[PDB]
Formats: structure tokens, C-alpha cells, sequence
């Protein structure tokens, strides 16, 4: 349930109407981690399951825990792997609309990459959750270059990562309720929004 490569393994002649790319935390395995396949199996509620693809950020992206102590909080490596995933979606399905998602370092991932991305394509973006996003008091609640009401931040009481600290403590570890319900609950809003239906 953790490996999700449904964009690099799908056919262009039959793309999926929503594509969706995450990003697991630190130490996380395969390359949707804890709270991505809870996500992920709500899309495919929503949207059918092949209505909707499902794309971990896997790759050079090996969620290093030092990596988090990088300047942009995530290696450059693994900013270059998200970047050309979200590349090879504007590629391979240019009708798609796209959301994406990071967890941890995973979240730092996700905005870095959202913020270098080329404006034509972060545009077709119509939400991104972050989960105990790392550079929240950083970043000021937002994803640089992104709009506010695209974003939705869950972070924690007592989650230092959100209050500009690296350490690890319980609340970080408690966004399983988030994954389940209010997460998914945004991208579906999000995504309903500007395609209809």
C-alpha cells in the first residue's frame, strides 16, 4: 500500500482526470510513507479508481532525516525528483488538474519544489496539504509563489517542526485523523471547484 507509481506507470492515451503527488516524511517507507495510502484510498473514493492517479515522490527522494536540516529544509536531489514528476504530468496528461501533498521534510519538499516550478504548470495545482509542514513559521503559514486559499496547513499544538524547531515530538506523529477526513476532504473541494461535477 506504501508504492504508488500510478503517473510513471499509466498510459497517455488514457490519462486520469486528477493526478495526485506526494511526498512521505523523514525515514518513511516506499514512497507514500504513513499517511498517504489514508489519503489516496479517499481520492479513489471520490474521483474512481481510474479517475484519479496516485504518485509518491520516490526515486533520488530517500527522506534522509538530516536532509531536513538543509537550507531549503530537503537535498536538491529531491527537489529535482518532484519537479520532474510534476513535468512528466503536464507531459504526459496536460488535461489533468493536479494536488499534491507532503508530510515532514516531505512538506518542505513540496513547497520547494512548488515554489521553483514553472508558473504554467504550478497554476494547474488547485490544492496542496502539508502536513507538520517544516517551514511553517519560516514560510509564514504559505508556499511561496503559491495562493493562500489553495493551501491547507495541519500543524499541530506541541508540533515543533511548525514553530521553527527540528525536533520530533508526539503531536508530530498524529495527523492519521487529518489524513482520513479533512485532507482529502479539501482536495476533493479543491479539485470539484474548477473542474465541476
Amino acid at each position: 500500500r506504501t508504492t504508488r507509481d500510478d503517473l510513471i506507470n499509466g498510459n497517455s492515451a488514457s490519462c486520469r482526470d486528477v493526478i495526485f503527488i506526494y511526498a512521505r516524511g523523514s525515514t518513511e517507507t516506499g514512497n507514500l510513507g504513513t499517511l498517504g495510502p489514508s489519503i489516496a484510498s479517499n481520492l479513489e473514493s471520490a474521483f474512481g479508481k481510474d479517475g484519479v492517479w496516485i504518485q509518491g515522490v520516490g526515486g533520488a527522494y530517500r527522506a534522509t532525516l538530516g536532509d531536513a536540516a538543509l537550507p531549503r529544509g530537503t537535498s536538491s536531489a529531491a527537489i529535482r525528483e518532484m519537479l520532474g514528476l510534476f513535468q512528466q504530468a503536464n507531459t504526459k496528461c496536460p488535461d489533468a488538474t493536479l494536488i499534491a501533498g507532503g508530510y515532514s521534510q516531505g512538506a518542505a519538499l513540496a513547497a520547494a519544489s512548488i515554489e521553483d516550478l514553472d508558473s504554467a504548470i504550478r497554476d494547474k495545482i488547485a490544492g496542496t496539504v502539508l502536513f507538520g509542514y517544516t517551514k511553517n513559521l519560516q514560510n509564514r503559514g504559505r508556499i511561496p509563489n503559491y495562493p493562500a486559499d489553495r493551501t491547507k496547513v495541519f500543524c499541530n499544538t506541541g508540533d515543533l517542526v511548525c514553530t521553527g524547531s527540528l525536533i520530533v515530538a508526539a503531536p508530530h506523529l498524529a495527523y492519521g485523523p487529518d489524513a482520513r477526513g479533512p485532507a482529502p476532504e479539501f482536495l476533493i473541494e479543491k479539485v470539484r471547484a474548477v473542474r465541476g461535477s
